[PDB]
């Protein structure tokens, strides 16, 4: 892999900090670390689910309130590496560092990793592959970068490989080696329960997508926050699991399973590219909150893999009942007025109103919002709406979908 | 003031999220933010339930059932409302900026919480710099800013400095290469901004005077350039009565000020704040929204509750306690420097912060002496090379930190320094 074609001139330029470096009877007058005996917070005790207790003693608190490495605290990084191995067993583990060895870093949410990755790759006028409708957060990130977003057709089983084949045919495999031909830099995808569709990719489709990424030499950006929210029996193999070449950048998030407000996520990918990301982070946020990482690592030490897997299962059990409750309310009132696909993962139900052309007109909420937001051209009319089942009660859903049905009936009465 | 002549095309392009949010107030009792769409994860799934944090010189902080659910959930990009209002009021009592009641487009004073003051600085640099732009700075400077500016392909023009910081006549001599009218002509390429650490500059420990700041501001109007006031050691000034800040004298709305809690409350919590004109602060909030989304909700609530219970009085008492320690540390480092380094080096007394900047009298390059000979001997310090744009050039200076070493750790270490200096002077 020639990683040089995926790193910008600005990203390449980045150098490591001269004081990082530096970091047993040493006298340190090097590092400008503030004195922790001056910090006002002294000890902490956080209660868990249930009777379980996390404790930050005198010294643990001093560590928590102080600076820490850019990539994350060592104990968190080692625990996460082991999880990635048991879940995905990537081919890249023992590869030489320059050949794309598997590396990890803790980010201030999964959004930070995605952002630094997009900024490392995109030069104004570069072609990027994506599937509409997409997560508004990535569209909002890509827009200022002045790149060309080429939409790939999708259905109930996510990205359609033949659409990607048809698109890619505008270039020749040999063109990737020629810089001035301008072949796609990457393909971005949410493989499980895409925001806003709730649709998931299959094993066969992923295999086919990977085969095209080798052929036309482009990276795969696996944004998988709903990986631990798959409804059906046995999780689908990830792009990272089949990454023989070291062309996959995977983003994981604790936001849907542990806490969204703590701002803790992780990026997995080849060492050359992960390095560039750590060097940018080193000049932005310096590192993710020491306190917030120690909170998760102490919880993880208490739970272990079993305790963590048992917790994911309790979260899946909650979202599965919510999904069933939104589907029942949808069946009761929307039948004859709308069409929808059963969500494979996540927290969203994507509704297509049968008659109407623009649904933004109809709403004029709570759990619903219009399709417009999930497109590059948000000014175009959309008959779709996104309903969230993460918080509404089964009876809150019934009441709301009953209001939807009447509004739909009103618009259909007028020519 | 045309703010647009300073920003990049990418910065302008940024839009707010289509998914609308806000703090409740109309419901239950405890206010927390809600999403008007909305895909907020269920907080009844989060494993952390309640929290109790002890405070030395304050009441014990407590996060109950509902407060914890708020803390573990998403929050606004600019910061939690209670922290933003408290910080705005502090900026008013400390700096009383002229820009407070100005129209928003005229550079009205605005604030935002960042994930450390480094994040604010970063987003600000990225907002302004286009490859080939001229920027004003004083060497030696904070390595973090140099490491930030280097990939941006901008031309760093060094301004001469002394014990009283930036020398206004050097800045006058530099600026003379253009005419005041040139700022209005895009193709003339006049400086976009001047970056400065006004109190206890990293690595010098030198501080700017009131008279010098006034003179610097007068030049920024004349040649129309912003002032980036990176002030983390503002609350670590060793002499009686703090010097007025650039923000305090900002009649035009040309000042972007960065503040940090790292040296006074906690560095590991990653909480800082940016103060400046609403048009430029918006651009910064909009970039943050696509990077980290917002600063940790938990970490903000912790500071907000401490600051609120303390009051400004409580806060000031704590900064006075902090300053007291570093001042004693500064005296110890100066004594150890007097004892061993006299005859071998020269230094200025630090006005603020945690660093002592030593110039070795004889030697030209302090690098192998500090990275090889000194580590072998068990003493850690930094060579001057790191604090320059051209880090490959030899440096006779070294930076010593007095933030943690004991008075006897200082004595032992400076005794090792003297022997190493004496060794190099023996060889021609
Ligand atoms: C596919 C995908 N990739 C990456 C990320 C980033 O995840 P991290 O790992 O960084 O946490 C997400 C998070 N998604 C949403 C966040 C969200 C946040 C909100 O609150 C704020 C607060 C401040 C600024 C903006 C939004 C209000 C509504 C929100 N929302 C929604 O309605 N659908 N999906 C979301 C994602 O879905
Ligand atoms: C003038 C000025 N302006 C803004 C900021 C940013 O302040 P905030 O973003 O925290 O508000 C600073 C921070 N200074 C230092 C940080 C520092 C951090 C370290 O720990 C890490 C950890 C991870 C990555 C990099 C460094 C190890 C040594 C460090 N160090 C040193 O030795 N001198 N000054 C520092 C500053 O001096």
């Amino acid at each position: 892999m020639n990683y040089a074609r995926f790193i910008t001139a600005a990203s390449a330029a980045r150098n490591p900090s001269p004081i990082r470096t530096m970091t047993k009877s040493m006298i340190s007058l090097a590092g400008g670390l503030p004195n922790p005996n001056m910090f006002p917070f002294k000890t902490a005790v956080i209660t868990v689910e249930n009777g379980k207790t996390i404790q930050f003693g005198e010294e643990m608190m001093k560590r928590a309130l102080q600076y820490s490495p850019s990539a994350g605290i060592p104990e968190l990084l080692s625990w996460l590496k082991q999880l990635q191995i048991k879940l995905h067993n990537p081919p890249t583990i023992h590869y030489p560092p320059s050949q794309g060895q598997m590396d990890l870093c803790v980010t201030s949410g999964s959004q930070q990793g995605l952002c630094k990755v997009f900024e490392m790759i995109i030069n104004p006028g570069d072609n990027v592959l994506l599937d509409e409708p997409a997560y508004s957060g990535t569209l909002q990130s890509l827009h200022p970068l002045g790149c060309n977003i080429i939409n790939v057709a999708s259905d109930e089983s996510g990205i359609v490989p033949d659409s990607l084949r048809d698109i890619l045919s505008r270039w020749k495999p040999e063109d990737a080696k020629n810089p001035q031909k301008n072949t796609p830099k990457f393909l971005y995808t949410v493989p499980n329960g895409n925001n806003p569709t709730g649709n998931s990719l299959t094993s066969e489709r992923k295999k086919e997508i990977y085969e095209l990424a080798r052929k036309y030499d482009f990276l795969i950006i696996e944004d998988d926050p709903y990986y631990f929210l798959q409804f059906n029996s046995g999780r689908v193999p990830t792009f990272l699991s089949m990454d023989v070449d070291g062309r996959v950048i995977r983003a994981d998030s604790f936001s849907k399973i542990i806490s969204s407000g703590l701002r803790i996520g992780f990026l997995t990918g080849p060492k050359p590219l992960i390095e560039r990301v750590i060097l940018h982070i080193q000049v932005s946020t310096l590192h993710p909150s020491t306190f917030n990482q120690l909170m998760i690592s102490q919880l993880l030490h208490e739970w272990g893999e079993e305790g963590f897997m048992a917790h994911v299962d309790r979260v899946i059990d909650f979202y599965s009942n919510q999904k069933d409750a939104i589907l029942a309310a949808a069946d009761k009132w929307l039948t004859g007025l709308a069409e929808w696909h059963v969500p494979a993962a996540g927290m969203f139900l994507w509704i297509k109103v049968k008659g109407i052309n623009d649904v933004k007109e109809l709403i004029e909420g709570v759990l619903m919002l219009p399709g417009n937001a999930f497109y590059v051209d948000s000014s175009a009319p959309s008959p779709y709406l996104r309903a969230s089942f993460s918080s509404a009660s089964p009876e809150q859903m019934d009441v709301a979908f009953q209001v939807l049905a009447q509004l739909i009936k009103e618009s259909l009465l007028v020519p």
